[PDB]
């Protein structure tokens, strides 16, 4: 597995958890979350009438004993060995089909970069990444040609995945805004906030709107959420979720949030969910971001947080979080933060590990908590 991740990222690492934490890691980040998690939308159905509506389809839906508004679904595999040499045709999948494969999707024709000649409908196939990495195992749908050249349809039945996870997207449950599917500690994130109803608000990089529509509902559609995104594209698919939760809270605007301060508003409450190396997100079937990225990212987020801390009332929260296991991008642009007149402060909810040789940020681990790698700060602004 740690050819998965650039020797340069490995020796960091290595250097910042220690050897065999790191190998830990790395092998965990591998893999799709052991436990999948989606955020009841309480603003359209309680949990446990929920539960119902899934377990009519069949799924296996667990609670959260921390989050109310939490659900669970358990991971299936691995469904082969990491060796194991099936004696198929091979279908080469490109990088994003690969990924879903891996995780239970099926192959469809635009996800099929080439293939073995030889393949005829109903054929046993395996399913390979444009590198060799063996992600599933099915049945044919397509012949050869009808496969390399078709726009749309099944291309391979997949029967056999690496690992499996529910599909949610096509539930009726999801359409009628039942859900929102999302990671543990990014709903961790949204509570340790604690929004109130008065509060002035601004998530300054909001989109797709996971942990805003979350606010939205903690706040059961009072008050207003001022939700910040530079990309268009993001925006729009934030405000088709807005109207499938029912979410009546939101106020969108586009603008780079580095110059967030050029509004007049000085918030009580701002959420920073930063962009960031990515470096937690799972699966990782290949790492391409490394060293020079995060401290270019690290220096990028400054930017956004100065642009929090001169926009915060003083008295005022920020929540700063990242889906990345770096330094420089989580305790060191916390150290920042303290330097420019911010506080640590208890998180409400403490499920997660303590930070690097830090004490009230809480750092999530994918061996240790079966969430992708991630990062929470809570901080008060003491003065300006
Ligand atoms: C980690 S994602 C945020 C996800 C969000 N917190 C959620 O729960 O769905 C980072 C977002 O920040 C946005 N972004 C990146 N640079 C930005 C900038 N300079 N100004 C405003 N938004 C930016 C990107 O469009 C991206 O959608």
């Amino acid at each position: 597995y740690l050819e998965a991740f650039p020797k340069e990222l490995r020796e960091y690492y290595k250097n910042l958890f220690g050897k065999e934490e790191a190998n830990k890691i790395m092998k965990k980040l591998r893999e799709p979350v052991e436990h999948y998690y989606i955020r009841v939308n309480t603003l359209k159905i309680s949990r446990e009438k929920l539960i119902g509506e899934l377990k009519k389809e069949g799924l296996k839906p667990l609670r959260s004993p921390y989050l109310p508004e939490g659900l669970y679904f358990v991971r299936e595999g691995p469904n082969f060995s990491d060796d194991f040499e099936p004696k198929l045709p091979v279908v080469v999948a490109n990088k994003y089909a690969a990924e879903s494969v891996y995780q239970g999707a099926m192959l469809y024709a635009p996800g099929v970069l080439k293939a073995d000649k030889n393949i005829k409908e109903g054929d046993e196939v395996q399913i390979r990444d444009p590198k060799g990495l063996l992600v599933g195992i099915g049945i044919a749908r397509m012949d050869y040609k009808e496969m390399t050249e078709a726009t749309r349809g099944l291309a391979v039945e997949v029967t056999l995945p690496k690992f499996k996870l529910p599909s949610l997207s096509e539930l009726k449950a999801f359409e009628k805004g039942y859900f929102y599917p999302q990671g543990l500690p990014s709903m961790v994130t949204a509570r340790v906030l604690e929004p109130k109803e008065d509060d002035v608000i601004i998530d300054m990089a909001a989109a797709p709107g996971g942990k805003t529509t979350h606010i939205a509902q903690l706040l059961e559609n009072k008050g207003e959420i001022i939700a910040i995104d530079k990309s268009k594209n993001r925006l729009r698919k934030m405000e088709e979720n807005i109207k499938r939760l029912g979410v009546k809270n939101v106020k969108l605007v586009q603008m780079d949030a580095r110059k967030l301060p050029d509004l007049g508003i000085k918030a009580d409450k701002i959420l920073l969910d930063a962009p960031c190396t990515a470096l937690g997100v799972r699966p990782k079937l290949w790492e391409e971001r490394t060293l020079k990225h995060i401290e270019a990212t690290a220096r990028y987020q400054r930017a956004f947080i100065w642009a929090a801390i001169k926009s915060l009332r003083r008295g005022g929260v920020l929540v700063y979080s990242t889906c990345t296991l770096s330094y420089e991008e989580n305790e060191g642009n916390v150290k920042f933060m303290i330097r420019k007149g911010m506080k640590l402060e208890e998180q409400s909810i403490f499920i997660g590990s303590p930070g690097i040789g830090m004490n009230k940020v809480q750092r999530f681990y994918p061996h240790k908590h079966l969430t992708q790698g991630f990062f929470i700060a809570k901080l008060r602004k003491v003065k300006d």
